[PDB]
């Protein structure tokens, strides 16, 4: 059955003009749009929030700082299975055939996030979209 | 310079026929911004007939509201050099291949995209989708 | 309203492998396959019945000849203005954005047919699919 | 040498969601040519219960038919070196990014795309589908 | 009758990761590729020489600049009609179907060079390809 | 760290138009051209130095007589992990989402070559690009 997730497109895909490219990857599996936002620039804490659980890692403000050097769009994706699936669809930058796979070759700058669990799904749903 | 901001709105036949990256996409490759955008799952219907406002009078009016709100659609304000004249091209018509229109869409009705097509126009219908201005 | 019309994949679309390439144009610009067979050759008559119109040309044989010279798709389409918006959408090698604007560099090997008028159109469907 | 021929279905949701050319496409990239092709606007049942005849005691058996009958379908034959595994590979599973039904389908049961999985099936499915052998 | 011609994919092609994109399209329109050449930064008299025409435009030293501010790719491309067709693939960044029209938005930032003439392309391709 | 990578753009990818297509998959993944050559036939000799650890293979003669067979572009990439993740990028033609996975089929016609291994990268370099 249905799920939701949430999607960030980050700033790098919007540098390198990947935006469409990405969303058609998650659009051609079948995946649609409920909620979407465009971002000129997040608002820091946000993003804090966002990645609250890795406030303690290496990369924690880096990564914010990244997050926040250009625009973003958040998405909520709606399909069966869609928080794992997306996820796959994301990859990572060892996996070609994944959007990371494909277009992305950095530790930090990797295009797109994705909800790992139903749990983080809908925190981060909360997030990004609060009123509701 | 010639920086303009135009208004396109993502029609809800895009995302019935899940052709709404492919459109955002080919304004993406001309090399234009987006400046904002909002995601309706409906529209309300009182925004699309003020988008329309100039077509209040013609026999298509309604049917095409009717449309307008059958479905999601996005409204984007991009930006870039020359960019309602240029993103007006790249919508194209339903004649013309190469054009967004032209490639992917085959209705009087039923055509995927608006593009504003002056000046006038896009600021009015930014003003419309974004009224925050 | 809806039109049927006739379209030929030829067979240089087989030999450069833009079978696909060629059928996703007119597929997503909206047109349906009615009917449709692929000859592993084309039985001559066929293609000469089918270009009939043609039999006092100058190229008139050599077109056969290469219109034999491989596999080749007959499609009905039906849309709406399909016979036009199709002939269009095959365009000719001069025309960038069509089909033979962008994948066709000859006179007569150029990938695709597509009948002109409402006629050829129901006189090569006739051709092509008797069997109605 | 490696020369095999084996069967494709393209299924109905191929249709619906226009991936036909899509579908195709990827084969066709890949090397394979058409040996024979037939479009069937509806197919009949009996050819699709023979089809699946190793699934009959399947719960899903008969959704799937009902599927496989809810609109065209295109059967067919590709033929190339390693032709029936490559194939199969290409349509792969919903789960893994890289193929047919991993960039494109997310159902168990509409899922684009059928190949053939052994030189037995493929035999016996050309079998099915093109009865003049 | 079948003719050479000279593409320069230009810095801002490399930029914006658009180079294959670009050499697809004359690829894809069967056009072959007769000899080639990278330039990490081309030589500011190689352009120079290639704008020649233009030495006394207003834009002539903006476009120099532009011209070596990254790497270029110089081809010479074979094919029936090459000149001409080139150019049209090349197109301008008013009409989409193009090169230029898909994918250049700036009067002096657009992607690709095609000579235009019999006399230019044998000019042209002396500059870049002097062994000839 | 920041590697460098030497890719052969094989006969096979200009007898099928896909040149662009695998250069495209590589520019995709952020990975910039350093250097690059067109080789309308490359000098057997070069061919035996690339492949010299294969000599001593049953499949020898039939690879020189093939990567000689057509032209031939040689590139040297440069960017982040380069070498192992141009290879992954190459892949083989079992698994999809790669070059060869999506367009080869052939244990000797498979599209492209990528150095395996730093010190390979460093010899193929020096074979197809001297002057360093
Ligand atoms: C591990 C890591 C992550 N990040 C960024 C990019 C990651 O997408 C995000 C969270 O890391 P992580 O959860 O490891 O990646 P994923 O998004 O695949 O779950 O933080 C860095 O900037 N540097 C790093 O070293
Ligand atoms: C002319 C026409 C327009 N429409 C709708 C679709 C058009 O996008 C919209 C405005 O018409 P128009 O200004 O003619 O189209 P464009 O979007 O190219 O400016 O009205 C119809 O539904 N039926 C019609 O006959
Ligand atoms: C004019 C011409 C056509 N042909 C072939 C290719 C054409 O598609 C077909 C019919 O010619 P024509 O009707 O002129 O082209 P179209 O298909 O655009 O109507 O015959 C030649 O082989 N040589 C020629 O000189
Ligand atoms: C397992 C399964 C299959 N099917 C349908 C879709 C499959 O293409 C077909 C055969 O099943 P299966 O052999 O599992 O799939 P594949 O096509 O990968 O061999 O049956 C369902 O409708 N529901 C199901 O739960
Ligand atoms: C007209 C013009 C050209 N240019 C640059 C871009 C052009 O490709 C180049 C030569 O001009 P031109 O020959 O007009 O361009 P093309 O014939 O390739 O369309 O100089 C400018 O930078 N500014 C300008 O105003
Ligand atoms: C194994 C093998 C390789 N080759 C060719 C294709 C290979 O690209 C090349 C070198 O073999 P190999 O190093 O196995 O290929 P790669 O490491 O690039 O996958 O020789 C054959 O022609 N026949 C064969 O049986
Ligand atoms: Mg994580
Ligand atoms: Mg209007
Ligand atoms: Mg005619
Ligand atoms: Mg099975
Ligand atoms: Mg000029
Ligand atoms: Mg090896």
């Amino acid at each position: 059955g249905l799920q939701r997730t949430l999607v960030l497109i980050k700033p790098d895909a919007f540098e390198r003009s990947l935006v469409a490219e990405i969303m058609g990857r998650i659009e051609k599996k079948n995946f649609k749009i409920v909620s979407m936002k465009f971002w000129s620039k997040a608002p820091r804490n946000l993003i804090e929030q966002h990645y609250k659980e890795h406030s303690e890692q290496s990369y924690f403000n880096d990564n914010c700082d990244f997050m926040v050097s250009g625009p973003i769009i958040s998405i909520v994706y709606e399909g069966t299975d869609a928080i794992s699936k997306i996820r796959r669809l994301q990859g990572n930058i060892l996996t070609p055939g994944t959007i990371r796979g494909d277009l992305a070759n950095d530790i930090g700058e990797n295009l797109i996030h994705a909800s790992d669990s139903e749990d983080s799904a809908v925190d981060e749903i909360s997030i990004w979209f609060p009123e509701t």
